[PDB]
């Protein structure tokens, strides 16, 4: 299987395998099953931004979910990801819709990584901005239901020709080139990523949410991975 | 009095005021005995590099100083300062020496902050990188002691014409711009710092340090604050 | 005696000192009679953008100031900044009305320039980035008419309570910090600027127009430069 | 059919194919025969700094290569890169050795391309540097006989376990993601790239070349273009 190391937000509670009971921004480290939560009132059909940060100093993932005009919601976890994902990776977005649906648009998505060797005390860096999706956007590999084009937007999952998202969709887009995300002997390694998105729904519930992931560099989307698996995991283990 | 927060690099142990046994770096917030310390392998006549880090999601001041090949040592202190510091302030490079000496030289220094709005989840920054320091450097405050230009370096400290650290000898140098460091309406802020320096001495014994520190935009070299003060702190209170 | 070099985005023909007979872009050099313009079909109401760029390879100072969905007005001039500005300097935003007038209202503005050194192939770099200004702004210089904070927007001339532009009225705002825009012993010097603006002129006759400048490091508004001086120059000569 | 534009480092004049009678800096448009060259006094064995600009203001492709405490040598050309390149790309460093040889070794590497879309004014950007090359670069699409990792450079060309070049080699490193060039929707596209290198032959006799390149996303290093073709071109027309 995959390794997968995720910041999710998850707009719908599947409380059967261990969501909290409402809307949330969750670290996942392995598993659909979050090390840690925190509340998110998530607004329909209003554009969010998430900031995500981890450095190797601290040794700590955070992420800040926002909306304008309201608190933010905030959730950290300590790990070491040296212990945790391959050296090189590939990042990404992934979303999902089930039973309930709802858009999962990007609007923009920026990253930036970089390591401070051991030995030169010199940086490698990498970074990334979109602010506008091209129909043939050659530095994204499409996976699954995701499409680029549609008002400049990236659109996770499925949503018809007049607006409607559909059920049981899910897709991904990941960045092309490999990243190099630690290093034994870097003194210094961190990253950050940025992305707008709108969330819009029809349903009584909007479901089932977006997720900001680093992954194995041949990572693809786990058979039946729609609904509450986020287009994540191959299982809620 | 001014307001002071600064990460030292202390390389005298004056434990009479409190600095642990061993030269050390530290988080200082509004006085010189250290909230936190770590041991470090100060390397005499090597150039070293610090890398500092805040970002008000985590609320921590984290610190990390080495050289090329060997452990670096590393630093952290929570604190929230938003409750310590003026909104506008300044940044800034101290140094000092007293009956021990050392030169204080800095190489290069560059500085970043970040502040984005919670209302409209823009962006402001300020950035700048210094490789190199002529000897009118108009983007720069000096105090004391502190000259510019001597093989294109900012030695912070006095030097003679051979090379030979003076004692007794306190200097510094601030960034020309005020820095908007925090922002009550901001969802995310943070900055970081880098400096590389090369602390060269002749003596049985180093002293005193160098020290990043981040004030009140009109700071100025207390009275009396050679030596173990770090040209930081008026007292050892 | 100032100098100043600028770029204008002059939306009233003063044909009596040489303007062309429509609005215009131009590239002015010591002098408010631009050595080079362009017809420019601004967009009363609306927001635009104005990018601006100078290396020392080329020697070219080139401007692009456009509004979404419309074609582009393109300037640009052969000039050896090393022979016109002092090694430092500041850089600032600059509007004027007069008989008639505008908001001349920012709503962003970066800027970045980098010099790397002959000696040692090192980069000295400022960049700052404003999308908010703020009431009490510490790292700009506001003079004449200019405020800040309103719509978290830098108003450069004097505008009512009800929102209408007056006339006879100058400001100005310019980074705190110099810069060091040129170094002959550097092997590349470049800069860069952008801002974005919201001209509107209720009766649909605006003057005078906005410039980005950079100009002797203590500069100041000249007198009597409201109208067609755009707050720059002494005299249309 | 490869469809390349480049900058040459040539340190070997091959005047049958049109080089001038020395060593030489150019911009190559779709073939070797540089459509403008600048003479260049090449340092053996002396680290020395490429810089390469270009933005769709001026449309002017410009270089300058020089080493420390040294005249640059500098070259520019006005192209319309919309009308020779393809709208997506890769970006690489080629190198090659043929009768004669030295050492390609690049010691860093940064490019940063962005793209600014003329219906929203929002910025694509694209930012790599590497200061340090392992081993096993994932980000880095190797080619012929290039090889990363030892004392953490880019060895385009062969050299032995003792130090010194071979001839008759070519290789070429390309940054693994596509980059978006050129967008004829966009108001202002621009990028520049920064690399530093060692070209060292034992025996004073050097050739024949290192070049930084853009090409067509599917290059290749075409048969035969060792020697004069510097890895680039598949014959001298
Ligand atoms: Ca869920
Ligand atoms: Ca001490
Ligand atoms: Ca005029
Ligand atoms: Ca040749
Ligand atoms: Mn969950
Ligand atoms: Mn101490
Ligand atoms: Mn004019
Ligand atoms: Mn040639």
């Amino acid at each position: 299987a995959d390794t997968i190391v995720a910041v999710e937000l998850d707009t719908y509670p599947n409380t059967d395998i261990g969501d909290p009971s409402y809307p949330h921004i969750g670290i996942d480290i392995k598993s659909v099953r979050s090390k840690k939560t925190a509340k998110w009132n998530m607004q329909n059909g209003k554009v969010g931004t998430a900031h995500i940060i981890y450095n190797s100093v601290d040794k700590r993932l955070s992420a800040v979910v926002s909306y304008p005009n309201a608190d933010s919601a905030t959730v950290s976890y300590d790990v070491d990801l040296d212990n945790v994902l391959p050296e090189w990776v590939r990042v990404g977005l992934s979303a999902s819709t089930g039973l309930y649906k709802e858009t999962n648009t990007i609007l923009s998505w920026s990253f930036t990584s970089k390591l401070k060797s051991n030995s030169t005390h010199e940086t490698n860096a990498l970074h990334f901005m979109f602010n506008q999706f091209s129909k043939d956007q050659k530095d994204l590999i499409l996976q699954g239901d995701a499409t680029t084009g549609t008002d400049g937007n990236l659109e996770l999952t499925r949503v018809s020709s007049n607006g409607s998202p559909q059920g049981s969709s899910v897709g991904r887009a990941l960045f092309y080139a490999p990243v190099h995300i630690w290093e034994s002997s870097a003194v210094v390694a961190s990253f950050e990523a940025t992305f707008t998105f709108l969330i819009k729904s029809p349903d009584s519930h909007p479901a089932d949410g977006i997720a900001f992931f680093i992954s194995n560099i041949d990572s693809s989307i786990p058979s039946g991975s729609t609904g509450r698996l986020l287009g994540l995991f191959p299982d809620a283990n």
